[PDB]
């Protein structure tokens, strides 16, 4: 394949994320023949490590993905390390040293990617110094991969955006959102625009409601410290959920370039309604998990690091409204929570029932296009057909498809996809500033109500699919959640 | 359930059809509780049999469908017999005797069905005498079930129609076509009108071509005597194929009453183009099977009762054109033959490929809605999705559904459906005069060319899917048969 000539610098190169996903993902790009000779990886972090020590860290990292050691070793030859304080402007001369050293050693003509796998407070600082201290390539490209989260509210996000724009242009900024990197999520556009029957139907004249579900069986487990002030609202809704909604609600772009895609997604984002207190109470539901049927499923308030008086939401379900002609009156439902019935990430498009009367007891029902993203890719299409009865009558049947073992095993993991995409300069699978800002403005209105405690906090048994208020939310529009568990 | 009060008279009540399908089908209606007390079955034929002998014939007939003998015996109590010459006007007084005897014995208020399971030459004669000799009920209804074939050309069909109309009205005439009685064939309307996404797409703006296939693995076997002058053209195309096309090409009716259904089907039939010699050669292909790979698959010319110089068609494939706005330029392909790769009866709706360019190597392809009627009901929907590759690319995937064992075993056989429908006065699943006449006019134009031998007779290996001319036919419009075997 075509050789990818790039030089990547990993800030926080000794962190768990780098060990678990980053390095192994880069290894795959090498094993697939993309990364060959003209590439180098420069790790950097607080602790001290010599090249031998770092390479051993990398060796362990890719161990469970190594088939031939001689290949692993060939790969490891492209790694280097430098201890570095990101707040120390002077210390950047050391990093610049390593980067240029690698550039000459492997003959890489610019093309630099700086991956910030560090705490958010360092994002702005690192960006400033990459530019002021001359770490940016004068030839080729310069791309910055910003790890989650991009802000904690609109103000903090806008602030971050301003800092980053002092050193980079928005098209050089690659915000990490692994859900956008999921194979099935990238199928949405193909299913829609690739099939006229769905393409022409992706609107208010055919769709009754859209449903996005990100449910997990696990509780807070250990992240309670941070999760207690984030909740389902910021941990899963603001980021992952809103970006999936973006692919679903986008207008039909004028081409498939990331530029036209983003413009189409923004057409929808810019039409999203922001709620006030009364609206939040009407269109949104927040809840916290109680005990399940088994004692080991203890209520949220009894988890480690959780304040006994916490009103944090471990579940969020709400309705979105897009003020666009094509979505006029079409409710987009989203739900995400912990300690639910199953672990899934899916999209359910509920089509309006036909109005042609067959004169049967059971008249036509709503067809449903379900796209299962996690755990295993699957696509289901519920259609109206004839029941096997003596008198003519209709019934719904389910057409299905599921990724094969061959395809399941060939599917690239999100981090490999994201890194690979950045190297190619493809932002299709990344959120842009406009989407992030709107997502924040949308969520901020909701958060404001909760912090003020001007909305109820429902409860629900661990193992169920959420509070009854979640069902009642859809019932008000004559809708119901497709997935029951 | 609601009791079906009816009196049925079976002409040719000792024939193989009556034994194999007719009586067992009637038994099911009894076992299902439809037929209870007020019903009677009067068999009649040439040979002599007393009530004991006939009842024993019925007993053997329903033997393989009997669970409780006491139930079978209860059913058999409603049968009677009379030897009768259908050409003998006087002898009709004997049949009238038995019918009225049964009517009083079981207290049946009219509601008579006369099933003509006899050679076609007797159809007109029997009809005349049912009326002239006073066998028609003066109360309730009077329905005539005409066994296949309804004519052998338009003239002979029109002639038959005129004879039957001397005694009955067209809505009292129930022409037998068992394919129309197949469960899956009745699903077509539900799939279309029951799902807006398909309903709005059932036209030239979305469909590239429609395909109807009735393939069999068996050769002529034993029916060569009659088949040699009928061929695939009259044996499967004129009847079964054309009636399936009727459900596919019909306009959207104003309701689901058989009246509006027939009107919608006729709107299409009346728009069907009739071919001249040049057109037949262009849009149609006729073929005769040769040897397969195994010797036991001998060519048609070596079958028993087949003339060594025969130019009979054991395979027909052709293109139909409907001069209706919704089908403007949409080719309807039909094919039927013996000694083919598989035994199937299916419909393949090939949708036009989308024109949205993703910039991939493989752009969008044609989606396909396949409805498998025989042997086992199944529905497949081929859609465009994303391939599991590194670079964005499209591919087709197959969504599927197949009747369950529960549904397979609950499905009524065509003859039970047809008889049951006649008892209820439902003509939805029956061809009307208009459809039959057009089907004949269409086929007659083709037959004329063949009898004159002004078209080629292709050959094909037994076990293949037909002559290469069949593929070349679709290739000319940039189409190909979905089913390959
Ligand atoms: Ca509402
Ligand atoms: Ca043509």
């Amino acid at each position: 394949v075509s050789e990818i000539k790039t030089l990547v610098t990993f800030f926080g190169g000794t962190g768990d994320l780098a060990k678990r996903k980053l390095y192994p993902s880069v290894f795959n790009l090498y094993k697939k023949g993309y990364l060959q000779k003209h590439f180098a990886i420069v790790g950097t972090a607080r602790q001290a490590l010599n090249d031998d020590e770092f390479k051993q860290l990398v060796r362990d990292s890719i161990k469970d993905f190594t088939d031939d050691q001689a290949q692993a070793e060939a790969f490891i030859e492209h790694f280097s390390y430098r201890a570095h304080d990101v707040t120390d402007a002077a210390s950047y001369a050391v990093l610049k040293e390593a980067i240029e050293e690698a550039a000459d050693k492997f003959d890489i003509d610019g093309n630099r990617i700086f991956y910030m796998s560090v705490a958010p407070r360092f994002f702005g600082t690192i960006a400033k110094y990459l530019k002021s201290e001359g770490l940016l390539a004068d030839t080729g490209y310069n791309r910055l991969m910003i790890e989650k989260p991009f802000g904690t509210s609109y103000d903090t996000a806008a602030e971050l955006q301003n800092d980053l724009e002092n050193a980079f242009d928005d098209n050089q900024l690659f915000r990490i959102d692994h859900y956008l990197g999921k194979e099935m999520v990238q199928n949405i556009a193909a299913l829609r625009f690739g099939n006229p029957i769905f393409d022409a139907a992706w609107n208010k004249d055919y769709i009754k409601n859209v449903q996005v579900t990100l449910c997990e069986v696990l509780g807070v487990e250990e992240r309670a410290g941070y999760y207690d002030t984030a909740g389902a609202l910021l941990d899963m809704i603001q980021n992952h959920t809103m970006q999936i909604v973006g692919w679903l609600a986008m207008e039909k772009p004028e081409s498939f370039t990331d530029k036209d895609i983003r413009a189409a997604k923004n057409a929808a984002f810019n039409a999203l309604k922001i709620y006030d207190e009364a609206e939040v109470n009407k269109y949104f539901v927040r809840a916290q998990y109680g005990a399940g049927d088994s004692a080991d499923f203890k209520p949220y308030l009894e988890e480690l690091d959780v304040p006994a008086d916490s009103k944090n939401n471990t579940f969020i379900a709400g309705e979105l409204q897009f003020d666009l002609p094509r979505w006029e009156g079409v409710p987009f439902y989203v739900r995400s929570g912990k300690r639910l019935a199953a672990k899934q990430t899916r999209v359910d498009i509920v089509f309006k029932a036909g109005t042609f009367n067959f004169g049967s007891e059971q008249e036509a029902q709503e067809a449903v296009l379900s796209i299962i993203i996690d755990p295993k890719g699957a696509i289901e299409l519920k259609l109206n057909a004839k029941s096997v009865e003596d008198a003519f009558n209709t019934r719904t049947i389910d057409l299905g498809w599921t990724v094969s073992d061959e395809d399941k095993k060939n599917t690239p993991e999100p981090y490999e996809r994201m890194i690979h995409d950045t190297m190619n300069g493809d932002g299709s699978n990344f959120a842009d500033w406009n989407g992030v800002s709107i997502a924040w403005k949308f969520v901020d209105a909701i958060s404001a109500v909760y912090t003020a405690d001007k909305a109820p906090l429902e409860t629900y048994k661990s193992g169920s699919m959420g509070p009854e208020a979640s069902d009642k939310l859809l019932a008000a529009n004559g809708d119901a959640w497709v997935f029951k568990g």
